């Protein structure tokens, strides 16, 4: 499903271009601006390993996750991907552990060398 996907048909958003963190637009946004550092980003998301064990999203919490973009608050693959996401957006993200835990990991949620897939809504951002 969803994450073979990716792999399948993903765009690379990566600027060495490795395949790092994969790209589908699952539903088209509004506007021309997208975030760039600084901004406050707020957004839904569901997560998993993409070996579909753990499964953690915003909704669990009830409320939107709000980061600010670059400021070492999310994973690489985030500050790449969601700078790429339009107001109103929903995209799919297959991210190699280089982009996010790497080989360290992050136990116990995040084993080492872990592949990760996010389902992401783009609900808002405003400038620093
Ligand atoms: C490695 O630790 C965790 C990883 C992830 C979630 C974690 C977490 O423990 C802190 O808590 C979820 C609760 C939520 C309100 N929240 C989100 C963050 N901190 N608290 C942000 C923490 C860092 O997360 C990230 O950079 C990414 C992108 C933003 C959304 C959360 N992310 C995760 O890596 C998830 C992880 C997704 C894959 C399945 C397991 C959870």
């Amino acid at each position: 499903g969803a994450p073979a996907t990716v792999t399948e048909q993903g765009e690379d958003i990566t600027s060495k271009k490795d395949r790092g963190v994969l790209k589908i637009v699952k539903r088209v946004g509004n506007g021309e601006e997208t975030p760039m550092i600084g901004d406050k980003v707020y957004v839904h998301y569901k997560g998993k390993l993409s070996n579909g064990k753990k499964f953690d999203s915003s909704h669990d919490r009830n409320e939107p996750f709000v980061f600010s973009l670059g400021k070492g608050q999310v994973i690489k693959a985030w500050d790449i991907g969601v700078a790429t996401m339009k107001k109103g957006e929903i995209a799919h993200l297959l991210i190699k552990p280089e982009y996010a835990y790497g080989s360290a990991g992050s136990l116990p949620k995040i084993p080492s060398n872990a592949t990760l897939f996010f389902e992401i809504e783009l609900l808002d951002f405003k400038g620093e």
